[PDB]
C-alpha cells in the first residue's frame, strides 16, 4: 500500500490530439515502469494494447505510464506516430525514480505536419501531463508543396 504510493510518485500522461488525417500509434515500448489506463494507475495495459491505436481526425488519445509497484526506477519508454505509412514523430522519455526527467520529440516530416509539444522536457519532481498536437498541413492554407 506504501510500495505503490512511492513508485506512483513518478508518472506521466501524454495526450496526442490530431487534425486533418487519422494517425496510428506504433512502436510503443518501456524499459522501466508500466503503462496503464489513464487515470487509474492500478489498471496496467501492455505496449501491445497501445500499438495499432488509431487517433481519428479532431480526436485525441492518451498514453499513461508510471513506476512499477516494488520494482522500477520510474518510467522510461517511447512510441511513434504514423500517418498511413509515413512516420510523423518519435517520442522518448526518461523519468527515473532518482534523477532528472528528460525527453525528446523527433519530428520526422516538418514539411507536411505541424507538430507541437507542451509540457515535458526537464521539470522538477513528477514528469506530469504532456500534450502533443499534430496538424496535417492543408495546401490551400499552408502552400507547403513548394
Amino acid at each position: 500500500e506504501e510500495s505503490k504510493i512511492r513508485a506512483y510518485a513518478q508518472w506521466m500522461e501524454i495526450t496526442i490530439f490530431v487534425v486533418n488525417s487519422n494517425f496510428k500509434v506504433e512502436g510503443a515500448y518501456l524499459r522501466w515502469g508500466k503503462f496503464h489506463v489513464p487515470g487509474d494507475k492500478d489498471k496496467e495495459i501492455s505496449p501491445s494494447q497501445i500499438n495499432g491505436t488509431i487517433i481519428k481526425d479532431e480526436d485525441s488519445y492518451t498514453i499513461a505510464s508510471c513506476g512499477r509497484e516494488n520494482a522500477s526506477s520510474g518510467t522510461e519508454g517511447g512510441f511513434s506516430l504514423y500517418d498511413g505509412d509515413k512516420l510523423v514523430f518519435e517520442y522518448y522519455w526518461d523519468c527515473p525514480w532518482s534523477g532528472s526527467n528528460s525527453d525528446e520529440l523527433t519530428v520526422k516530416d516538418k514539411e507536411n505536419y505541424t507538430v507541437i509539444k507542451k509540457g515535458g522536457g526537464s521539470p522538477s519532481g513528477a514528469m506530469g501531463n504532456i500534450f502533443i498536437t499534430v496538424v496535417k498541413k492543408s495546401l490551400e492554407h499552408h502552400h507547403h508543396h513548394h
